[PDB]
């Protein structure tokens, strides 16, 4: 679709079989989601926003669907109002901002 | 034109006379600036993000050239470790994500 952007860019997603809300958020460069359960292992990841940096969980090749496409990358887990999809998955879905 | 995602999708502005980098953010409800003057009333503010909030100070009726696209609306200005181009003016400039 096309999405303009008079209110937030919200899409349904879903993932390790539960439907969440996020954000399309291009200002982000890798995925974060509120704290839930993934498969496999997690690494250390430094990430800057706002206020500053914080550590959060990073989880690879995790599966994703987004507004009903599929994509499987990295998903950071961390503290934040919202889910998160950022560039990463966002280009895997073909994404791209038009003006 | 059209914004892949593969990278940040960085523009140019300017803003009272100055020119700048900018980061398109469709995650972004309001614009925030790094530190300058604006002339004009302004009023305090709290934004916060990953890692936490900051102080801004809120301008309003604020113009910006957005890569050749002019726009007016609010602007935060505070201590942001990026400058921000949010909703309030990517709509402005006809801005949508497709996908
Ligand atoms: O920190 C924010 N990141 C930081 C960020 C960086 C990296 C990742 C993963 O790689 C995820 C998020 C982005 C803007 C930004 C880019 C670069 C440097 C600093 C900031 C984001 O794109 C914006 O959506 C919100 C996301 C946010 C929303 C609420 C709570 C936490 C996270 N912000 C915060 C923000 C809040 C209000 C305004 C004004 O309305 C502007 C920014």
């Amino acid at each position: 679709p096309q999405i303009t952007l008079w209110k937030r860019p919200l899409v349904t997603i879903k993932i390790g079989g539960q439907l969440k809300e996020a954000l399309l958020d291009t200002g982000a460069d890798d995925t974060v989601i509120e704290e839930m359960s993934l498969p496999g292992r997690w690494k250390p990841k430094m990430i800057g926003g706002i206020g500053g940096f914080i550590k959060v969980r990073q989880y690879d090749q995790i599966i994703i669907e987004i507004a009903g496409h599929k994509a499987i990358g990295t998903v950071l887990v961390g503290p934040t109002p919202v889910n998160i999809i950022a560039r990463n998955l966002l280009t895997q879905i073909g994404a791209t901002l038009n003006f």
